């Protein structure tokens, strides 16, 4: 179970990027890089800000 709350809106601004709301649970795929999460939100798969994401333990 590898959970993150979404902490703010954010919209995807380029391709590899995915679009979540405040309050979304979303999956974490890959946590490798810094700055950008790879997540899967409403069927969708791709990369949000790390900052802009809560993991949950």
């Amino acid at each position: 179970k590898y959970l993150v709350l979404a902490l703010y809106d954010y919209q995807e601004k380029s391709p590899r990027e995915v679009t979540m709301k405040k309050g979304d649970i979303l999956t974490l795929l890959n946590s490798t890089n810094k700055d950008w999460w790879k997540v899967e939100v409403n069927g969708r798969q791709g990369f949000v800000p790390a900052a802009y994401v809560k993991y949950l333990d």
